[PDB]
């Protein structure tokens, strides 16, 4: 069974899954301290519920919210929006790219204990347990990021929950991450090398898929094409089209690696960790929000001749095998 | 009136005040997410209540907890410990040295609105209003720290609540802060240049005092000594004696600026923002905790011939004048 913000669910219940999403991208404590940054907490909830409901109508049954403590994960927000939209949400532990001093001063042993608290006991005082461990690196894995990766591996080995990575910009990084994970004895089948759609290096992608890593092609709608006069949009969303990103899905299928593909949007319904009003920029690029994958990408890939059964295995079977805890 | 974590109090109720203290030095959300780092939340509360009751029995009536959002300020923790210890606690807004992306991506106008929120409306959903604005600088003041200082000056000018600064480094950080605050139209009498005991540069401190700034001599027990095999120690503590720090208090009094002096410990009862068990290092050096000022420093100054009324001016009158919201 898989832990969600509404409690444990069976594999059969998981359904069509978006494996890399966010309700809100923020900072620890920030939503609670300055909700008016988002208009109000109520407005944010409304926007998230509407948008998750549209994804539900398009067939989405589960999302994995890979916001960590330092991304401002508010598991009570997740629970309220999950219940109202009636969509499963898997919450995360781990460490992203903005750890405060209380996190980045910690040892690998301490970080391991923190991840285990969140997986085995619960997040804060809620009893809601994390279903995945999220880590993030910047180009060259820093000494601290390597501690985070080792603790993630150790916590995955103790609990069976999988690890999902943020690979910054387009600098790849999967091979450096995989080296550390394997030095800890972690199976590649418990790891998703995320944001792998940021690169067109098919040799790089295929070699990781061949080792049994899951490949996250998970920022599919992000594109700043047409927004070249907005430097912050280009930096965040890139200059490649969504079709370019989506065609990597086809490319890995064609190389025989359909079982290794996880697809998502990396969307959110509010964001404070970047420039002010950036949510409006994203919303103008992709009005479909989290429904972008079932509404646009799935038909696109059918139109390129990929069988329905193959797309169902990528959107249903792969996420379930990935999320089901496995020692 | 002055806002505390238990509501408004009158100036006469403030009493002997420690104007630069912390219940817990942490990071936003961290006490909620990992209370077992401190043993438990219950263990932290119990230690803080004992430490504050000890301070109260030594004469303290109010502390100013200058923990910002990014220092993990938990006003519910402060309210609980204040009620149990019967010691007033004034809470802070502002930005310290560890702003997350959601804070450090913000404009001066945005940070002004955030500080105003915490002073005028309340912190989080608690209704507890900040009574001071805390800012921190390093070196010669970074562009972001300058933005924070200006937002602080603007929030001070709109509300009358004072500003207290963390002055780090050896670049006479007080003068850079004063120039920025004065460019905004902020009165020096609304500003405490904190951690001014970190230097022995008396001419520098006197000159600031003469301009009307309050001088925070507020890390007196962090002087250390005896902890040479501890690197984290003298990197965060200091290599001076507490008596030499305390003699700056007398030096400024003798120059004629007793009413410009604020004295404190910069203590806490838990800390997660540095090395693990740094709390144990601190407690070993200063077992008096927040009672160090009244138990050690006030007797030391009395022995050096500073009169009662002068000591009461520094510990009761100066903090009341500083904290009372004043648009001048
Ligand atoms: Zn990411
Ligand atoms: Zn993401
Ligand atoms: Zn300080
Ligand atoms: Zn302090």
């Amino acid at each position: 069974r898989i832990n969600t913000v509404r409690g444990p669910i069976t594999i059969s219940e998981v359904g069509f899954t978006l494996t890399h999403e966010h309700i809100c991208g923020s900072s620890a404590g920030f939503l609670r301290a300055w909700p008016e940054f988002f208009g109000s907490r109520e407005a944010l909830v409304e926007k998230a519920v509407r948008g998750l409901r549209r994804a539900r109508a398009a067939g989405v049954r589960t999302i994995v919210d890979v916001s960590t403590f330092d991304l401002g994960r508010d598991v009570r927000l997740l629970a309220e929006v999950s219940r109202a939209a009636d969509v499963h949400i898997v919450a995360a532990t781990g460490v992203w790219l903005d750890p405060p001093l209380s996190i980045r001063m910690r040892s690998v042993e301490e970080l391991t204990q923190f991840f285990l608290r969140e997986i085995q006991y619960g997040i804060e005082d809620t009893g809601i347990r994390a279903g995945i461990i999220k880590v993030a690196i910047t180009g060259k894995v820093t000494p601290f990021q390597e501690l985070v990766l080792r603790a993630a591996a150790r916590a995955s080995l103790a609990t069976g929950v999988p690890v999902i990575t943020h690979t910054a910009g387009s600098q790849r990084g999967g091979e450096q991450q995989a080296a550390i994970f394997e030095s800890e004895g972690l199976s590649p089948s418990r790891v998703c090398i995320g944001h792998s759609d940021e690169t067109d290096d098919l040799s790089y992608l295929t070699a990781l898929a061949a080792r049994g890593y899951l490949i996250g092609l998970d920022r599919i709608p992000h594109s700043a094409i047409g927004l070249e006069d907005n430097a912050s949009a280009t930096a965040f969303m890139g200059s490649r089209s969504w079709q370019t990103r989506a065609l990597l899905i086809k490319a890995l299928i064609d190389q025989g690696y359909m079982k290794q593909i996880l697809v998502s949007n990396d969307w959110l319904f509010g964001i404070s960790s970047y420039v002010t009003n950036f949510m409006d920029v994203m919303d103008s690029v992709n009005p479909d929000g989290m429904a972008f994958i079932p509404l646009r990408v799935i038909p696109f890939l059918r139109e390129k001749g990929i069988p329905q059964e193959t797309l169902a295995g990528i959107t249903v079977t792969n996420p379930a095998r990935f999320l089901s805890p496995t020692l």
